Formats: C-alpha cells, sequence, structure tokens
C-alpha cells in the first residue's frame, strides 16, 4: 500500500461533518440576482450581481448530478479564503429552469496560450510559487484537486493574481482509500493514475505542477502530449525512462500490461527559444516534481523551499 507523507490524517482530525460532503446540505438562493454578461473561454460567465454591482464570476453546474454538486460546494466551503484559492461567494439556482449554479470572485485570466510567450524566468517562478501557495492549503486542508492544469490555472498577468479554480474533480483524502483513476486531463495525470494504481494522495496534484512547470520553462505545452490514456504513459517512459517505469511498478508491487528508451537529461529539452527560461534549479525541482514514484515528489510546502523560489521569496 501507500499513504502521503504529510496531510496524512488531516480529515481523520477534523469532525465528519468537514468531509462527508454526502450528506451537506447547500442553501440555493436565487440566480436571478445575478445578470451573465459574458460567456468565459460547465458553462462559465463573468456576471454582475444586480443589487450592489460587484462583479462576479457565474458557473453554471450540470442539473442531473447530485453528488459532485455537494462535494464541489462542500470543498470550495471548507477552502473559502484559502490563499489563490478562488472564492466561493454563493450558491444559486434558476427560477425557471432550477439548475443549480455557483459564484464565485471575479478573476480576469490571461489564456495560457498566449501568457506563456511572454513570460520571463521570474514570473514562472512567481506563478509556480503562487500556486503552490493554493496547493499546500487544500492539501493541508485534506484536499486533493485532482485537475491542476493550466485551465483551471487563472492567471491575471496585469495585478499578477493568481487562481486555483474548477474543483468539481477534487477529493478528500483518506488514507488507504481507493480513488477513481481516471480523474484529470490526459495530459496532467501522474503515472500512478496511468498505471491504475488507486490508493495515490497529495502528491498527483505535484506531478501535475511538474507538468506545467515544465511545459512553462521548455515552452511545450502540454510537456507530455499524449494521444490516449496509453500512449500517455509512454510519452512520459520517453522521458523518466522505460527501466525506470519498471522500476517504479515492482516498488508497489504493481501489475503493469511502451519499448526501450531510457531516461533523458532535463538538460536535453534547452535550446535556443527556453534557454532563457531553463536554469540548473529550475531543473532540479522538475526532476523532484515529475518522479514516478509519488512519494518521492516533494510536498508542496517542500517545493516552495526550493532554491528556485529563493528570488521570489
Ligand atoms: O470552475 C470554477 O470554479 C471557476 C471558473 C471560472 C472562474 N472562477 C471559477
Amino acid at each position: 500500500g501507500s499513504r502521503a507523507r504529510v496531510y496524512a490524517e488531516v480529515n481523520s482530525l477534523r469532525s465528519r461533518e468537514y468531509w462527508d460532503y454526502e450528506a451537506h446540505v447547500p442553501s440555493w438562493g436565487n440566480q436571478d440576482d445575478y445578470q451573465l454578461v459574458r460567456k468565459l473561454g460547465s458553462e462559465v460567465f463573468e456576471a454582475i450581481n444586480i443589487t450592489n454591482n460587484e462583479r462576479v464570476v457565474v458557473k453554471i453546474l450540470k442539473p442531473v448530478k447530485k453528488k459532485k454538486i455537494k462535494r464541489e460546494v462542500k470543498i470550495l466551503e471548507n477552502l473559502r479564503g484559502g490563499t489563490n484559492i478562488i472564492k466561493l461567494i454563493d450558491t444559486v439556482k434558476d427560477p425557471v429552469s432550477k439548475t443549480p449554479a455557483l459564484v464565485f470572485e471575479y478573476i480576469n485570466n490571461t489564456d495560457f496560450k498566449q501568457l506563456y510567450q511572454i513570460l520571463t524566468d521570474f514570473d514562472i517562478r512567481f506563478y509556480m510559487y503562487e500556486l503552490l501557495k493554493a496547493l499546500d492549503y487544500c492539501h493541508s486542508k485534506g484536499i486533493m484537486h485532482r485537475d491542476v492544469k493550466p485551465h483551471n490555472v487563472m492567471i491575471d498577468h496585469q495585478q499578477k493574481k493568481l487562481r486555483l479554480i474548477d474543483w468539481g474533480l477534487a477529493e478528500f483524502y483518506h488514507p488507504a482509500q481507493e480513488y477513481n483513476v481516471r480523474v484529470a486531463s490526459r495530459y496532467f495525470k501522474g503515472p500512478e493514475l496511468l498505471v491504475d494504481y488507486q490508493m495515490y494522495d497529495y502528491s498527483l496534484d505535484m506531478w501535475s505542477l511538474g507538468c506545467m512547470l515544465a511545459s512553462m520553462i521548455f515552452r511545450r505545452e502540454p510537456f507530455f502530449h499524449g494521444q490516449d490514456n496509453y500512449d500517455q504513459l509512454v510519452r512520459i517512459a520517453k522521458v523518466l525512462g522505460t527501466e525506470e517505469l519498471y522500476g517504479y511498478l515492482k516498488k508497489y508491487h504493481i501489475d503493469l500490461d511502451l519499448g526501450q528508451h531510457s531516461r533523458k537529461r532535463w538538460e536535453n529539452f534547452i535550446h535556443s527559444e527556453n534557454r532563457h527560461l531553463v536554469s540548473p534549479e529550475a531543473l532540479d525541482l522538475l526532476d523532484k516534481l515529475l518522479r514516478y514514484d509519488h512519494q518521492q515528489r516533494l510536498t508542496a510546502k517542500e517545493a516552495m523551499e526550493h532554491p528556485y523560489f529563493y528570488p521570489v521569496v
């Protein structure tokens, strides 16, 4: 088996009300207090609260879903006021359609496709640090995000603001609990998910964070571009090495079902167009995040102490 190295028992130490999301009963206000003005790139809208003129974000939930609405609302409520976590303002329902929606603080996202082309080395350090603050917070609150990717990391580069959003895939970590491995987006799935290892933990988010770092400093996005679930692991093995994949599988007693490849040096991904983004310290932090062995990956708190972030601290 396996368990998390840092916040393993925090949900156990809390009231059952904290993590028993199925017993959670949201109070649904009236969505007609909100004017949905601009569809953002679930259907998500920039909106105005018509009573106080406040600019907000309204995310329309899938009505049919019951359990995942309860889970997302409870997690957002537990995480409210956490650093760089999107702030849930209200839970409302449309009068006509009775469809549930969530109201959030507004953030003006730049869109990573254009943003990642103009980021400096410092910016990447800066925003990775901001994102790690979010992850250490939510992990410390016993929650795995399980969908960390550029699309769920809002960045307002004008105001230098970051919000980790979209907690509809998030779950409470309980030691030895077996989780669905088909969470997250293909490109940001840790190998533990891809080899069907169900007793994963917060470190899954640390893999995803590493993919983001690699794509940003190397300007290859997504960094691990699998064509389907299977190929996703081959893409990873093409970098971390096929023989090292087996060593990981032999550990944790995991039965795999590719080719030969051998582990690449992170330095081999450097060329003229990303050399000014890559440093030895970025590559060392990267090597400690993008590791087969989920127990060896830095925790968010450990990653924040890495020399990579000294200039940001
Ligand atoms: O999905 C969310 O939680 C979300 C989406 C856009 C903006 N704020 C939050």
